[PDB]
DNA sequence: TGTCAATAGGTGTCAATAC
DNA sequence: GTATTGACACCTATTGACA
């Protein structure tokens, strides 16, 4: 019924996503001083970054070099996509 | 040199700093390799780095940083591949 | 006086998977 | 949501073995 990312992720995980932004400690750091895999702490920052950028969660950041002319496209690409993902939450749950 | 500090990602001050060594202060690749406390073939794989930084994206290029669905994501990542590539023929011949 | 090459930990990410 | 391991890529390195 809707939960907001953020609200659903357990307090525990919001302390450990605020070591690696806010502290700025090391991912694996955090891992080995919680008894974590690392893979559960990239999981859990990439929770709470994709939220608070309104970004579906399966998403990937890439930060690549291009031409300005295939430049201009990819970031036209976002823009779309996020715009798409706007207009689904906004729509899907009407249309039906 | 100093205007590729953005396309080093991914790399340290110290890798930088030492390749600016050979390929700015012109020192020797050996006698570094003795004053730092590494090996030459160290140092050569971290001018060797530097170097093909440069000649593989052209400063024209733009940094893009982006948030992408997957299959978008690979296509980008794929587009640079391409557009890396066409440039390695351009520079090769 | 360096290069090629195999090799390897540390980190972060994507993936598949479980409850 | 909680969590795992497998794989990989891009780092940091080593030595062996040539030029």
């Amino acid at each position: 019924d809707l939960r907001p990312r953020l609200g659903r992720l357990t307090e525990e995980t919001i302390d450990i996503a605020r070591e690696v932004l806010v502290e700025g400690k090391s991912q694996s750091d955090v891992a080995r001083e919680r008894g974590l895999s690392r893979q559960r702490v990239s999981s859990m920052v990439k929770s709470v970054v994709s939220a608070a950028n309104e970004i579906p969660r399966e998403w990937q950041r890439v930060e690549v070099w291009l031409p300005p002319n295939l430049a201009e496209k990819v970031r036209q690409m976002e823009a779309d996509a996020k715009a798409d993902v706007a207009r689904k939450n906004q729509l899907t749950d009407a249309a039906l």
